[PDB]
This record gives C-alpha cells, structure tokens and sequence, in this order.
C-alpha cells in the first residue's frame, strides 16, 4: 500500500467559497454538539469526560478563528482535492436549505454521479489517513495497521467512514444549490 493523497498546499479555493465553508463547518459543529447533548453532555470550562461537559458546546458563531478553524480546515481540504481534480463547483440554483438543531440530510439524494465523486473523495481520505499513519509508525518506532491497504480492497464496512464524510459534503453542497460537476 503506497497511500499518495492529492497535494492540496498550493491549491487556492476562490474567495466566494468562503460563505459555504463557514455554513458546513456550522453544520458540522451543530451535528456534534446535537449529539453531544443528547447524550446529556453541557457547557464547561473544560473538556471533562466523567462530568461531560465540553467547552465548545457552544454557538459556532461565538467561536474563535482557532476554534472555527477546527472545522473549517478539514472542509477547505477536502475542496481543493476536487479543485486539484478539476472539478467545477457553480452556484447553479437556489439553495433548499443552547440548542442546536442542525439541517437534516436524511432526504438528500445524490445522482449516480455524485455517489461516484463521492467515491474518489473517498479514497483520498484514505490515502490521507494512510500516509500519516505510516509517518506516524515511523515516528513511533515502526509497526503496521490492518487498514493500511488500497481503498479498493477494504471491506463495505471499512469504507463506510471514508464514504459518510464524502456523502455529507456533496449532500451540503446540493442543497445549498451547489452543482458539481468534471
């Protein structure tokens, strides 16, 4: 397995992505604090896992850059591994779209298509993985992983991350009127 995820450094995300960006880093901070509190976690100076509370249970809106960037990062990488693919993504149509109630993606249909970007998304988050994995080993005084193989050879149920993660994005995209297309 020779994991060689899309060079992202040098890739630029136009300036007008920026408001998606910081929608689906909201979206995505609200489905874990969701989630959280339900699991009866609140606010707490500090991240405490016998009292459950958790310090960024809090609006995302009231977030530091630092804190934002937590989850804006992995959302710009992800973006320019399709720009580097020379994939277009056009504001086409109108978009469909403490307590937070975050949008629910459960009746978001993506077209053959979509599913099959989704697909190569995938893959790269593998790749990713598994090139840090390996310099992590490495660094750690060697070893291996069983899930250091080729995306293709992972079972459906190995894949099921990779895959979620690149539904959700194409998912928040399409219904914020989004169409990506190559």
């Amino acid at each position: 397995f020779d994991p060689r995820p899309v060079e992202t450094l040098n890739v630029i995300i136009p300036e007008k992505l920026d408001s998606f960006i910081n929608k689906f880093a909201e979206y995505t901070h609200k489905k874990w604090a969701f989630d959280k509190i339900q699991n009866n976690w609140s606010y707490g100076e500090n991240v405490d896992e016998e009292l459950k509370t958790h310090p960024m249970l809090r609006p995302y809106k009231t977030f530091s850059e630092k804190d934002k960037e937590i989850y804006r990062w992995p959302i710009k990488e992800s973006l320019k591994a399709m720009i580097a693919w020379e994939w277009t993504i056009e504001k086409a149509r109108e978009g469909e779209e403490y307590n937070p109630q975050p949008p629910d993606l459960s009746g978001v249909t993506l077209s053959r298509e979509l599913q099959a970007m989704a697909e190569q998304l995938a893959e790269n988050y593998h790749n990713t993985w598994g090139r840090k994995k390996k310099q992590e080993l490495e660094a750690k005084g060697g070893g291996t992983h069983p899930l250091l193989v080729p995306y293709d050879t992972l079972t459906a149920k190995e894949k099921a991350r990779d895959r979620e993660k690149a539904q959700e994005l194409l998912k928040f995209l399409q219904m914020n009127g989004y169409a990506v297309t190559r």
